[PDB]
């Protein structure tokens, strides 16, 4: 059935949360706020616990950082495991291109694998990721 928006299913995930509390920090809740099309990746504790000390002390000091690494986490094409087939070239709304595929069932997004695809939300879809996603 689903609960709401792609921001109401972020809350109630514990992984998320770091995610959520990014996008507020960032600014970046007006994207997810609004209703259409949108596939986000959000990763979970490990993967930001995986950020280097160097890199993650530096993005989470800056709002302005933070909102430029999460336009590449969140496509602009909704695209969910039995949609891709193979691979496909998905924008992100940074500008950016996410190198999605589906191989051997197995569905990874720039090489990283997903863990938990094809969360359906009102406005989008959501794919858990273990890992983070760097230009």
């Amino acid at each position: 059935a689903g609960m709401g928006t792609v921001m109401d299913v972020l809350k109630g995930d514990n992984r998320f949360s770091m995610l959520v509390a990014a996008i507020q920090s960032a600014g970046l809740t007006e994207t997810l706020n609004r209703e259409g099309v949108y596939t986000v990746f959000a990763p979970t504790n490990e993967a930001f616990r995986a950020l280097p000390p160097r890199e993650r002390s530096r993005l989470l000091g800056d709002a302005k950082e933070l909102a430029n690494i999460l336009k590449y986490h969140i496509g602009d094409e909704i695209l969910v495991s039995g949609g891709i087939g193979a691979l496909v070239r998905l924008k992100s709304l940074q500008g950016d291109k996410l190198e999605v595929s589906l191989k051997n069932n197995v569905v990874s997004v720039n090489k990283e694998p997903v863990a938990e695809p094809d969360i359906m939300a009102t406005n989008g879809v959501v794919h858990v990721i273990t890992n983070v996603l760097q230009p």
